Protein backbone atom coordinates (compact mmCIF):
# COMPACT_ATOMS: atom_id res chain seq x y z
CA UNK A 1 0.00 0.00 0.00
CA UNK A 2 0.96 3.67 0.08
CA UNK A 3 3.85 4.84 2.22
CA UNK A 4 2.78 7.11 5.11
CA UNK A 5 3.92 10.72 5.28
CA UNK A 6 3.99 13.45 7.91
CA UNK A 7 4.76 17.15 7.85
CA UNK A 8 8.41 18.08 8.44
CA UNK A 9 7.38 21.00 10.71
CA UNK A 10 4.60 21.66 13.24
CA UNK A 11 3.92 17.93 13.27
CA UNK A 12 2.76 17.65 16.89
CA UNK A 13 1.10 21.06 17.38
CA UNK A 14 -2.41 19.68 17.92
CA UNK A 15 -1.52 16.66 20.06
CA UNK A 16 0.14 19.00 22.58
CA UNK A 17 -2.72 21.47 22.68
CA UNK A 18 -5.87 20.64 24.65
CA UNK A 19 -8.55 18.60 22.90
CA UNK A 20 -10.80 21.68 22.98
CA UNK A 21 -8.38 23.46 20.62
CA UNK A 22 -8.95 21.05 17.72
CA UNK A 23 -12.09 19.03 18.63
CA UNK A 24 -14.34 21.39 16.68
CA UNK A 25 -17.32 19.01 16.77
CA UNK A 26 -17.71 19.84 20.48
CA UNK A 27 -17.39 23.61 20.01
CA UNK A 28 -20.30 25.66 21.38
CA UNK A 29 -21.01 28.74 19.28
CA UNK A 30 -21.49 32.03 21.10
CA UNK A 31 -24.20 33.89 19.21
CA UNK A 32 -24.35 37.64 18.68
CA UNK A 33 -27.43 39.66 17.71
CA UNK A 34 -28.30 39.46 14.02
CA UNK A 35 -30.19 42.78 14.28
CA UNK A 36 -26.86 44.64 14.64
CA UNK A 37 -26.03 44.26 10.92
CA UNK A 38 -27.81 45.72 7.88
CA UNK A 39 -27.00 44.19 4.50
CA UNK A 40 -25.95 46.77 1.89
CA UNK A 41 -25.18 44.74 -1.23
CA UNK A 42 -24.29 41.23 -2.34
CA UNK A 43 -20.62 40.82 -3.22
CA UNK A 44 -20.58 37.20 -4.30
CA UNK A 45 -22.23 33.78 -4.32
CA UNK A 46 -20.15 30.66 -3.82
CA UNK A 47 -20.85 26.97 -3.61
CA UNK A 48 -21.32 27.05 0.17
CA UNK A 49 -22.33 30.65 1.05
CA UNK A 50 -23.24 34.15 -0.12
CA UNK A 51 -21.18 37.21 0.88
CA UNK A 52 -22.54 40.68 1.58
CA UNK A 53 -21.22 44.10 2.38
CA UNK A 54 -22.96 45.33 5.52
CA UNK A 55 -22.91 47.95 8.28
CA UNK A 56 -22.88 47.40 12.04
CA UNK A 57 -25.43 49.98 13.22
CA UNK A 58 -24.22 49.60 16.83
CA UNK A 59 -20.78 50.63 15.49
CA UNK A 60 -21.27 52.60 12.26
CA UNK A 61 -18.62 50.12 11.09
CA UNK A 62 -18.45 48.51 7.65
CA UNK A 63 -18.32 44.71 7.84
CA UNK A 64 -18.61 41.67 5.59
CA UNK A 65 -21.36 39.13 6.28
CA UNK A 66 -21.01 35.59 4.95
CA UNK A 67 -24.30 33.65 5.12
CA UNK A 68 -23.79 29.88 4.96
CA UNK A 69 -25.75 27.54 2.77
CA UNK A 70 -26.72 24.29 4.54
CA UNK A 71 -23.81 21.90 5.13
CA UNK A 72 -23.14 19.40 7.88
CA UNK A 73 -22.72 21.14 11.25
CA UNK A 74 -19.24 19.60 11.49
CA UNK A 75 -17.85 21.86 8.76
CA UNK A 76 -19.56 25.01 10.07
CA UNK A 77 -18.06 24.53 13.54
CA UNK A 78 -14.75 23.67 11.86
CA UNK A 79 -14.55 27.05 10.14
CA UNK A 80 -15.74 28.93 13.24
CA UNK A 81 -13.25 27.23 15.55
CA UNK A 82 -10.41 27.80 13.10
CA UNK A 83 -11.21 31.52 12.70
CA UNK A 84 -11.39 31.95 16.49
CA UNK A 85 -8.15 30.01 17.06
CA UNK A 86 -6.37 32.23 14.50
CA UNK A 87 -7.96 35.59 15.37
CA UNK A 88 -5.31 38.26 15.84
CA UNK A 89 -2.79 36.38 13.68
CA UNK A 90 -0.71 38.25 11.09
CA UNK A 91 -2.88 38.99 8.05
CA UNK A 92 -5.64 36.53 9.07
CA UNK A 93 -9.17 37.81 8.39
CA UNK A 94 -10.74 38.78 11.73
CA UNK A 95 -14.08 37.11 12.57
CA UNK A 96 -15.96 39.84 14.43
CA UNK A 97 -19.23 38.06 15.20
CA UNK A 98 -21.50 35.09 14.51
CA UNK A 99 -25.30 35.30 14.20
CA UNK A 100 -28.32 33.23 13.27
CA UNK A 101 -29.71 34.44 9.98
CA UNK A 102 -33.53 34.29 10.23
CA UNK A 103 -34.16 33.68 6.51
CA UNK A 104 -31.55 31.05 5.72
CA UNK A 105 -31.87 29.25 9.10
CA UNK A 106 -28.04 28.98 9.06
CA UNK A 107 -25.17 30.86 10.73
CA UNK A 108 -23.86 34.12 9.30
CA UNK A 109 -20.22 35.10 9.87
CA UNK A 110 -19.36 38.77 10.33
CA UNK A 111 -15.87 39.78 9.22
CA UNK A 112 -13.81 42.93 9.24
CA UNK A 113 -14.13 44.75 5.95
CA UNK A 114 -11.21 45.05 3.53
CA UNK A 115 -11.49 47.65 0.75
CA UNK A 116 -9.98 45.41 -1.92
CA UNK A 117 -9.48 45.71 -5.66
CA UNK A 118 -10.23 42.51 -7.55
CA UNK A 119 -7.08 40.62 -8.42
CA UNK A 120 -7.71 40.68 -12.18
CA UNK A 121 -7.20 44.46 -12.09
CA UNK A 122 -4.56 44.38 -9.35
CA UNK A 123 -2.32 41.69 -10.83
CA UNK A 124 -2.12 43.74 -14.03
CA UNK A 125 -0.40 46.60 -12.16
CA UNK A 126 1.59 44.93 -9.35
CA UNK A 127 5.28 45.75 -9.67
CA UNK A 128 8.22 43.48 -8.91
CA UNK A 129 8.50 45.12 -5.48
CA UNK A 130 4.73 44.79 -4.84
CA UNK A 131 4.77 41.06 -5.63
CA UNK A 132 7.67 40.46 -3.25
CA UNK A 133 5.94 42.58 -0.58
CA UNK A 134 2.59 40.82 -0.78
CA UNK A 135 4.14 37.37 -1.10
CA UNK A 136 5.93 38.03 2.19
CA UNK A 137 2.68 39.15 3.80
CA UNK A 138 0.95 35.95 2.63
CA UNK A 139 3.85 33.88 4.00
CA UNK A 140 3.36 35.52 7.40
CA UNK A 141 -0.25 34.36 7.42
CA UNK A 142 0.57 30.81 6.31
CA UNK A 143 3.42 30.29 8.74
CA UNK A 144 1.07 31.52 11.46
CA UNK A 145 -1.79 29.16 10.66
CA UNK A 146 0.66 26.30 10.03
CA UNK A 147 2.30 27.01 13.40
CA UNK A 148 -1.20 26.83 14.90
CA UNK A 149 -1.80 23.35 13.45
CA UNK A 150 -4.04 24.45 10.58
CA UNK A 151 -3.78 24.13 6.81
CA UNK A 152 -5.80 26.52 4.65
CA UNK A 153 -6.23 24.22 1.60
CA UNK A 154 -7.72 26.91 -0.64
CA UNK A 155 -4.90 29.33 -1.37
CA UNK A 156 -5.68 31.23 -4.58
CA UNK A 157 -5.83 34.89 -5.66
CA UNK A 158 -9.56 35.16 -4.86
CA UNK A 159 -8.86 34.28 -1.22
CA UNK A 160 -6.21 36.99 -0.77
CA UNK A 161 -7.89 40.35 -0.12
CA UNK A 162 -5.64 43.34 -0.79
CA UNK A 163 -6.34 46.97 0.07
CA UNK A 164 -3.54 48.29 -2.11
CA UNK A 165 -4.00 51.88 -0.90
CA UNK A 166 -3.04 50.94 2.67
CA UNK A 167 -0.84 47.99 1.62
CA UNK A 168 -3.11 45.74 3.71
CA UNK A 169 -3.53 42.04 2.98
CA UNK A 170 -5.87 39.48 4.53
CA UNK A 171 -6.13 35.74 3.88
CA UNK A 172 -9.86 34.92 3.79
CA UNK A 173 -12.21 31.95 3.18
CA UNK A 174 -11.24 29.39 5.82
CA UNK A 175 -14.20 27.15 4.89
CA UNK A 176 -11.92 24.41 3.52
CA UNK A 177 -9.33 24.75 6.30
CA UNK A 178 -8.56 21.78 8.52
CA UNK A 179 -6.54 20.81 11.58
CA UNK A 180 -3.37 18.85 10.78
CA UNK A 181 -3.01 15.55 12.67
CA UNK A 182 -0.05 13.32 11.71
CA UNK A 183 -1.20 10.20 9.91
CA UNK A 184 -4.68 11.56 9.15
CA UNK A 185 -6.08 10.87 5.69
CA UNK A 186 -7.77 13.95 4.25
CA UNK A 187 -10.24 14.62 1.47
CA UNK A 188 -8.38 15.34 -1.77
CA UNK A 189 -11.33 17.31 -3.22
CA UNK A 190 -10.00 20.64 -1.94
CA UNK A 191 -8.48 23.78 -3.49
CA UNK A 192 -9.35 25.15 -6.92
CA UNK A 193 -8.28 23.13 -9.97
CA UNK A 194 -5.42 25.44 -11.00
CA UNK A 195 -3.93 25.45 -7.47
CA UNK A 196 -4.28 21.77 -6.54
CA UNK A 197 -1.05 20.13 -5.46
CA UNK A 198 0.27 16.97 -7.13
CA UNK A 199 -0.62 15.08 -3.93
CA UNK A 200 -4.30 15.85 -4.59
CA UNK A 201 -4.04 15.02 -8.28
CA UNK A 202 -2.62 11.55 -7.62
CA UNK A 203 -5.11 10.91 -4.78
CA UNK A 204 -2.51 10.85 -1.95
CA UNK A 205 -4.57 11.60 1.12
CA UNK A 206 -1.93 11.88 3.87
CA UNK A 207 -0.91 15.42 2.93
CA UNK A 208 -0.12 18.39 5.17
CA UNK A 209 0.65 22.13 5.29
CA UNK A 210 2.97 21.82 2.27
CA UNK A 211 -0.15 21.73 0.05
CA UNK A 212 -0.58 25.47 0.66
CA UNK A 213 3.02 26.07 -0.45
CA UNK A 214 2.29 24.45 -3.83
CA UNK A 215 -0.77 26.69 -4.20
CA UNK A 216 1.32 29.72 -3.30
CA UNK A 217 3.90 28.69 -5.90
CA UNK A 218 1.12 28.58 -8.49
CA UNK A 219 0.04 32.11 -7.57
CA UNK A 220 3.65 33.31 -7.76
CA UNK A 221 4.20 31.82 -11.21
CA UNK A 222 1.04 33.55 -12.50
CA UNK A 223 2.21 36.90 -11.14
CA UNK A 224 5.86 37.00 -12.24
CA UNK A 225 5.15 35.37 -15.62
CA UNK A 226 1.88 37.28 -16.19
CA UNK A 227 -0.04 34.11 -17.04
CA UNK A 228 -3.11 33.67 -14.82
CA UNK A 229 -3.60 30.86 -14.07
CA UNK A 230 -0.17 29.36 -14.79
CA UNK A 231 -1.08 25.64 -14.96
CA UNK A 232 -4.32 25.95 -16.93
CA UNK A 233 -5.82 22.47 -16.90
CA UNK A 234 -9.11 21.68 -18.59
CA UNK A 235 -9.93 19.09 -15.90
CA UNK A 236 -8.20 17.42 -12.97
CA UNK A 237 -6.39 14.90 -15.20
CA UNK A 238 -5.21 17.50 -17.69
CA UNK A 239 -4.11 19.58 -14.71
CA UNK A 240 -1.42 17.02 -13.82
CA UNK A 241 -0.36 16.77 -17.47
CA UNK A 242 0.08 20.56 -17.53
CA UNK A 243 2.30 20.32 -14.46
CA UNK A 244 4.23 17.35 -15.88
CA UNK A 245 4.97 19.29 -19.08
CA UNK A 246 6.96 21.76 -16.91
CA UNK A 247 8.33 19.66 -14.03
CA UNK A 248 8.88 16.60 -16.23
CA UNK A 249 7.63 13.06 -15.97
CA UNK A 250 10.81 11.52 -14.51
CA UNK A 251 10.38 13.38 -11.23
CA UNK A 252 6.65 12.67 -11.24
CA UNK A 253 7.46 8.95 -11.32
CA UNK A 254 10.14 9.42 -8.64
CA UNK A 255 7.43 11.09 -6.51
CA UNK A 256 4.76 8.41 -6.83
CA UNK A 257 7.43 5.71 -6.49
CA UNK A 258 8.62 7.20 -3.18
CA UNK A 259 5.10 7.01 -1.75
CA UNK A 260 4.26 3.68 -3.46
CA UNK A 261 1.47 5.43 -5.41
CA UNK A 262 0.03 4.38 -8.77
CA UNK A 263 -1.32 6.71 -11.42
CA UNK A 264 -4.86 6.30 -12.70
CA UNK A 265 -4.42 4.14 -15.85
CA UNK A 266 -6.30 6.78 -17.83
CA UNK A 267 -3.00 8.70 -17.77
CA UNK A 268 -1.52 5.98 -20.03
CA UNK A 269 -2.85 7.60 -23.22
CA UNK A 270 -2.37 11.24 -22.17
CA UNK A 271 0.64 11.75 -19.89
CA UNK A 272 3.54 11.21 -22.30
CA UNK A 273 7.24 11.77 -21.62
CA UNK A 274 8.50 15.24 -20.70
CA UNK A 275 11.86 16.58 -19.60
CA UNK A 276 12.03 19.12 -16.78
CA UNK A 277 12.12 22.65 -18.15
CA UNK A 278 14.25 25.64 -17.20
CA UNK A 279 12.04 28.36 -15.74
CA UNK A 280 13.75 30.93 -18.00
CA UNK A 281 11.74 29.73 -21.00
CA UNK A 282 8.64 31.46 -19.59
CA UNK A 283 10.46 34.83 -19.58
CA UNK A 284 9.58 37.32 -22.31
CA UNK A 285 9.62 41.05 -22.89
CA UNK A 286 6.23 41.59 -21.24
CA UNK A 287 7.09 39.90 -17.91
CA UNK A 288 10.88 40.28 -17.70
CA UNK A 289 10.56 43.25 -15.35
CA UNK A 290 8.93 40.87 -12.81
CA UNK A 291 11.58 38.14 -13.09
CA UNK A 292 14.98 37.86 -11.44
CA UNK A 293 17.30 34.94 -10.67
CA UNK A 294 16.03 35.10 -7.08
CA UNK A 295 12.42 34.94 -8.28
CA UNK A 296 13.08 31.83 -10.37
CA UNK A 297 15.02 30.03 -7.65
CA UNK A 298 12.31 30.76 -5.08
CA UNK A 299 9.58 29.54 -7.44
CA UNK A 300 11.64 26.44 -8.23
CA UNK A 301 11.82 25.61 -4.51
CA UNK A 302 8.02 25.92 -4.04
CA UNK A 303 6.90 23.97 -7.13
CA UNK A 304 8.21 20.50 -6.22
CA UNK A 305 6.21 17.32 -6.79
CA UNK A 306 7.38 15.94 -3.45
CA UNK A 307 5.37 17.78 -0.81
CA UNK A 308 8.11 16.85 1.68
CA UNK A 309 10.68 18.79 -0.42
CA UNK A 310 8.87 22.14 -0.79
CA UNK A 311 10.05 25.13 1.23
CA UNK A 312 8.12 25.64 4.42
CA UNK A 313 6.56 29.04 4.97
CA UNK A 314 9.31 29.86 7.45
CA UNK A 315 12.11 28.78 5.16
CA UNK A 316 10.44 30.68 2.31
CA UNK A 317 10.58 33.94 4.28
CA UNK A 318 14.38 33.43 4.50
CA UNK A 319 14.79 33.38 0.71
CA UNK A 320 16.94 36.02 -1.04
CA UNK A 321 13.85 36.94 -3.08
CA UNK A 322 12.68 38.92 -0.03
CA UNK A 323 15.98 40.64 0.75
CA UNK A 324 14.75 43.71 -1.09
CA UNK A 325 11.47 43.95 0.88
CA UNK A 326 11.52 46.45 3.75
CA UNK A 327 10.75 44.57 6.97
CA UNK A 328 8.82 46.51 9.62
C1 LIG B 1 -17.75 34.68 -4.93
O1 LIG B 1 -18.63 34.32 -3.90
C2 LIG B 1 -18.03 34.03 -2.66
C3 LIG B 1 -18.72 33.30 -1.70
C4 LIG B 1 -18.12 33.03 -0.47
C5 LIG B 1 -16.84 33.50 -0.20
N1 LIG B 1 -16.21 33.20 1.07
C6 LIG B 1 -15.66 34.00 1.87
N2 LIG B 1 -15.02 33.46 3.15
C7 LIG B 1 -14.40 34.72 4.02
O2 LIG B 1 -13.84 34.63 5.06
C8 LIG B 1 -14.67 36.04 3.22
C9 LIG B 1 -14.26 37.18 3.74
C10 LIG B 1 -14.20 38.57 3.13
C11 LIG B 1 -14.52 38.83 1.80
C12 LIG B 1 -14.42 40.13 1.31
C13 LIG B 1 -14.02 41.16 2.16
O3 LIG B 1 -13.93 42.48 1.68
C14 LIG B 1 -14.51 42.70 0.42
C15 LIG B 1 -13.71 40.89 3.48
O4 LIG B 1 -13.30 41.92 4.34
C16 LIG B 1 -13.79 39.60 3.97
S1 LIG B 1 -15.46 35.66 1.83
C17 LIG B 1 -16.14 34.22 -1.16
C18 LIG B 1 -16.74 34.48 -2.39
Amino acid sequence: GPVPSRARVYTDVNTHRPREYWDYESHVVEWGNQDDYQLVRKLGRGKYSEVFEAINITNNEKVVVKILKPVKKKKIKREIKILENLRGGPNIITLADIVKDPVSRTPALVFEHVNNTDFKQLYQTLTDYDIRFYMYEILKALDYCHSMGIMHRDVKPHNVMIDHEHRKLRLIDWGLAEFYHPGQEYNVRVASRYFKGPELLVDYQMYDYSLDMWSLGCMLASMIFRKEPFFHGHDNYDQLVRIAKVLGTEDLYDYIDKYNIELDPRFNDILGRHSRKRWERFVHSENQHLVSPEALDFLDKLLRYDHQSRLTAREAMEHPYFYTVVKD
